[PDB]
């Protein structure tokens, strides 16, 4: 009559939760070479990444530098929101203008600007030249490295040192070969492209193609700019932030909450989907159950982020006693999301690349990388050297009531270049695909697990 | 035909006991802000606490100062009985004279079993005690039930009687039939507990709470979970398992409000401090023969309440009564691996 | 259709074996004061001990001094056979000449298998031994059963014969059929046991005791739990699983009454001390090729009996036969984590 | 209605995998003496070894000296393929020219997949190799099966073809249908294995052996257990799980007969010693980028055989074929606690 | 002919420096009970303390609370200057308003060098400070001497001026010539001192005190030993070496009276808390970029005074001036070996 674990309710202990260390991938019939495996996967319904890895929206993980590096690597990055709205929109704009391409509308400064401002802009956008346009948008000059290399007074106005108009310019729709001929004939490096009135429209240089050679795996929109995501909360400040990010050209908005099974989060997701659904994709916050994922799918989210207290010694488990083992959580959420074609992003609990392979095989479409990327060079922070080791050194916007920082009453080690970590994770994933006979990530999502005991984990 | 673990009786191994580390609380639909969650709960049938935490009646935990601090914090304190009867009544009066229907601080006091225990209980009731806890290591004993029933008949109209520590449904049912106003649960709940090591006796606390709640919930008798706690998450798990209040022991032993004087030895701070340890089967009867300072009680209580409110927000529990309906997920050994 | 752990045979992995750390005694309705609990139990069909403890027949544990101390303490000792026949008979005579119906101290002695074992057994019976134990690493052998039957026919009217170590129901039934008056149970019962590591052979002790008791209890044959004991709680668990006595080995190896001379090396006290180790499958045959002092025997026996009495009080067991009906709760891996 | 471990697919978690530490061999009725137990077993359909041990085809374990020593010890060795084809043929000839029907020592050699592997295999067969092992990290591949079938058709009348490592019943069945004379089993069998950590791929070795034996036993194809062994008890467990032979890897890496030269560094003895590591999914492809001395091979082989003989004596197995029918007891996590 | 330690200049290695660990106090004829020993000593030419202990002027040691406690204990405190002038003056006023000829507590304050230092000093004198300490890491500098002279000329009639840290006889003589009322001694006195490791600069404290006393004693200028102290025996040695008072630094850093708030992190208690650190050669300029709790000041002061009184009893010194005539014995390296 009684439940074996106590009581009379058979649903009091709803399930047995499996974590990553509880399962292994069973080898299957395979003709898949690890090198030839296709690791591309859907981040959302409309967005497909070459590498199914997304950097977590953590203040110590993803800023514009990390987002650019992740986009160039074939994945994507989500910009953290622990900063002012203006700063986050600026990071979005930096990522979008890192590899503009197409129109490549050039960053322009007013003649009333100063050399310090143009130096800051050059450092921000990784460029060595700025056209100068007046109040009406008409060209008035251009500034480059040769114009200000040794200038002493950084207060020198742009009009004082810019190359005065007229200049060597081309018209809108000028052919690429004609632009190359002009560049070779006049030996100028940055050729402005003007409209039919005198107002600047673009700038022609082959380096955008050159960077395409440098990073063939970059994930981009149709406009040829790098894809980027941004985290938002819930509320009116969150709505203002989301509108600003959409204006800046963000591609994915993620309603980032610790507990997405909440009417506020669902209403925010529905509002964003109705307002800016055609332009950007909306991803719902962290869930750990089938019902929460179903609620997010009903709210119209384009992808569902999964994980609530996934780590074993997670702060949420210790302080709140709340959590869900990640493999079981992913299985439960996929059972709700897959019939509607909604991708699942596994966030949290990863320690090795084998865990990434298991998370994808459990049914998730992408893995969100957090603490594994926190110490890399591309992550925000500055390198310092203490003792014999290198570390990384460096609220109003921490508005989540269930976030772990509300629980904790209170250095980040260096992890090396991002490329090495991404390469190792991809190699592990490709080896898993070869072992399981999975040519694609969709096939890998059909792979079977074997459950292991405690003796299988002992060193 | 035979049992998979040996023998022929399928009831020889009666149950699989779950501890706090075995389970986690599953997130559920929530419209509850942790700051706005109501943490009040019933201590007994007639007493409700703002904060569902009671200090254990241990000589190293609760005397008058700790009882006053716990009552002011929104909980309560039970005065330990490893002292003379007149001294215990004096501590009761010290707490009272410093909330009930008359506006004085609430206090509980522990008594044993026997005629000396009867005199102690009468003196404590005279001093104005609110809760009498018949405290024993093993309450599934006819003497404990007789003492509970006698106290209920004598002073039940004015005081609440709480029964001793149980670990099974049958023991909780027996205490309820004896007229106890609350049932205290736990018999060797710790993993390294002296009862488990020396006597081989114990019951994992989650299963014990589930069984005792199955016994007590139909009759409206609150359950006090005592022992096995290590973190505020364990408080949340115990309340979700069905207990109405939690009892705090070693978590409060070294706090400033707890007894003992502050000393400084070897660069670290400690608290330095029988004819009244009449209880058989107690852990002090099992052993062959310096508690560190832990800071003010307010910080510990704040941390525990913050953890509880976080759990309530995660599970969508507006009240403790709603948290008692929350679901668990059982984790494997890999879930405990660091 | 296939077995979840592999293959097609569901009997390939016969059972889930429980050890002492897997289970705890559940508290039950109790009127038993630990001091008044009766710890008397049957060693064999005709021998009852005041304290259900038997010193193991190990060269480092039991000879005449230890046997006398164990008999005086209310238990018994079995003399080890890693010595000449004349020496063993002399130790038997020493123990006897220092209780049976005559009033001399009870003593047992271990014998092997073979013609030399027969000579040893007859010499020991002449010397006045009370219990003969056919001590084998694996008693489920036709030679061991034939030896037990022969001893039962020859000297069964005057002494008792106890079969060697078994770990399954079938082996215990085979020993009972051969006429053994008690069955010694345990084959690689320790976790890090040499039999488990070198040979890959073992059986968890709780499950082994349950199976052996299922084989022996209908015939009234006592069960001696030998091996795997680490604490007095393990003694309580072994007796609760159905065993009538617990055999104490390494826990008595370094006691003052155990053999060996006391030496003082590096500021610590140790005890410093083959043709007769003829048993194959014994742990000495598996190894490729200093026991600390543990104090007086009285302290160890007192602690073990105190743990047993506490368990009896918790379970409500007035006698060992009532303790044998006690229930277990199985605990998870998290219940063993520190 | 949904699976208790998540989702709605009951076959998503196909099985519970058991490793060596999860099980123990149960004792059984035994008339077997360890010294008189017959340890012979089939390496392939046509080759029987006196001792069921095969040195792994690892660059750090087996070349001509190790192969000669293993052949003299009653087992066999497989020569590693991490070297030029002519060099491997020279090692084969060195082993042969120092048993088969012609009185020369038996030897095996490892080959990969591809045209260079075909040339290597033909050269080795011409050199007098007795067993060709199509050694792959993942043998459930169409190319590996085609290579095995081609080798069996071409040179199957003179040499034996053993298929690469598998971990499931289906893969073993595919290898058997392809004509493999033996099936090697194990894919990430170790607990801290590189394949498990980096790729997330593995199979507990006892379950894998049981499944592959379920595939291979009806057709009389022997199973070689490769990997996951730590002790001779693991050898016994693997052979009882159904494997015919055990392949020894890290246990032989630092032996005197293994390749490398002896050096003395920091007071300890060590051994100091690509285009041919063409295998994908191998552990050397997964890592980002000094093996100690282990003494003479004879000592290791003697210890392993002693453990195996002890297990055969305990289980009552006169032959390896009888040992393959022995039962297991599954142990809990508490059974591993030291 | 050449120097035995290298070179030709015999004064290149000027001296062999003795630290506290190098020397011990020799017992002498004694009619002095430690209880009746007079520990009073001159802080400056015009200020006498009951206990010769001064609290170091470090941001983590002395502000108003510590200064008040030190003044009540019979010693004195010097206020640190890592804060705005107005704040230091406010702390001076807090100490004074809470002993001099008017019955207010004595207090001292540190000042730097420069015009802002002059403004700070004038404000502090207006606030009623008793001692001004021109505190510098290296006082053998013309700026420090000029500042001491200017303060002596301006406010020498009302306040006492103490010179900064010196380590040589010449520096102490320069400070005495400049008009310092007391000379503070010590430059890199610790063994693991940052000044020694980073700059290679230091002086063992016993030798530095002896040299400074050689410079100062004929002029009646007291010596304040600052730095290098580890135990109360070091206080006794420093006073016996000729110093009149000892300045306590890191020994008082974690005491309750020291600045900072008590926090409890990881089970341990700590104290948790630039434009004003203008001094060059200070140790914060050399370092590339939580202080534990130490209990009440009373315990530390009582222990130090007890050690001093024990030394006075052992040497037969009725007064501190007699302790300044005590003899040392130099001990070898084996005298430091545990
Ligand atoms: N103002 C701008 N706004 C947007 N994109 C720009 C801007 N200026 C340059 N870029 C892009 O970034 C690239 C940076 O090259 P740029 O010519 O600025 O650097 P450089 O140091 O002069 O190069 P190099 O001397 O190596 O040819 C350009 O080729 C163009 O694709
Ligand atoms: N389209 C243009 N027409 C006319 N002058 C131009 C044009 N672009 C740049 N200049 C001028 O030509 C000079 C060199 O500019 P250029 O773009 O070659 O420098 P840069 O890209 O900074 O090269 P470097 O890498 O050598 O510093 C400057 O005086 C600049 O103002
Ligand atoms: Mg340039
Ligand atoms: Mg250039």
């Amino acid at each position: 009559v009684p439940v074996p674990t106590g009581g009379d309710d058979p649903t009091k202990v709803a399930m047995l939760g499996l974590t990553f260390d509880d399962v292994l991938l069973l080898p299957a019939a395979s003709d898949v070479v690890p090198a030839t495996a296709d690791t591309s996967s859907q981040l959302t319904k409309r967005i497909r990444l070459r590498v199914p890895l997304v950097s977590s929206a953590m203040d110590t993980v993803t800023e514009s530098r990390m987002a650019i590096a992740m986009a160039r690597a074939g994945g994507m990055g989500v910009l953290h929101r622990n900063l002012p709205v203006a700063e986050q929109a600026g990071q979005v704009e930096t990522v979008k203008r890192s590899e503009a391409g197409m129109v490549t509308d050039p960053v322009t400064c007013s003649p009333d600007n100063t050399l310090a401002e143009v130096d800051a802009m050059c450092a921000r956008f990784r460029i060595s030249g700025l056209p100068v346009v007046d109040d009406t948008g008409e060209l008035v000059g251009i500034i480059t490295n040769r114009d200000m290399r040794f200038e002493v007074d950084q207060s020198k106005p742009v009009s004082e040192v810019m190359t005065k108009a007229p200049l060597i310019t081309a018209k809108e729709g000028v052919s690429a070969e004609a632009a190359l001929g002009l560049l070779r004939r006049h030996k100028i490096e940055k050729l402005p492209i003007v409209d039919g009135h005198g107002k600047l429209t673009g700038l022609i240089t082959v380096k955008d193609f050159v960077k395409t050679e440098q990073f063939p795996l970059s994930t981009k929109d149709s406009d040829g700019r790098l894809l980027v995501g941004a985290a938002v909360g819930v509320g009116d400040d969150a709505w203002t932030r989301a509108m600003t990010l959409v204006d800046a050209g963000v591609d994915v908005l993620i309603v980032d909450t610790a507990h997405a099974h909440n009417r506020g989060v669902l209403d925010m997701v529905s509002r964003l989907k109705q307002a800016v659904g055609e332009r950007v994709d909306v991803v719902g916050g962290n869930v750990a159950t089938r019902a929460a994922a179903a609620a997010l799918v009903e709210a119209g989210a384009d992808a569902v982020k999964v994980g609530v207290g996934p780590g074993s010694i997670c702060t949420t488990r210790v302080v709140a006693g709340v959590g869900a083992p990640q493999i079981t959580a992913i299985l439960e959420a996929v059972a709700a999301c897959k019939p509607y074609g909604v991708p699942v992003i596994a966030d949290g609990g990863l320690q090795y690349s084998g865990d990434i392979a298991k998370a994808l095989a459990a049914g998730a479409s992408t893995a969100m990388l957090g603490s594994l990327l926190a110490g890399t060079a591309e992550s925000p922070g500055e390198l310092i050297f203490v003792n014999g080791k290198q570390f990384k050194s460096y609220r109003y916007f921490q508005d989540d009531v269930l976030s772990e920082d509300k629980l904790v009453p209170e250095r980040v080690p260096f992890r090396g270049p991002l490329g090495t970590v991404i390469h190792q994770l991809t190699g592990g994933l490709r080896a898993a695909m070869g072992y399981t006979g999975s040519a694609t990530i969709e096939q890998l999502q059909q792979a079977q697990f074997v459950q292991i005991t405690a003796a299988g984990l002992k060193e």
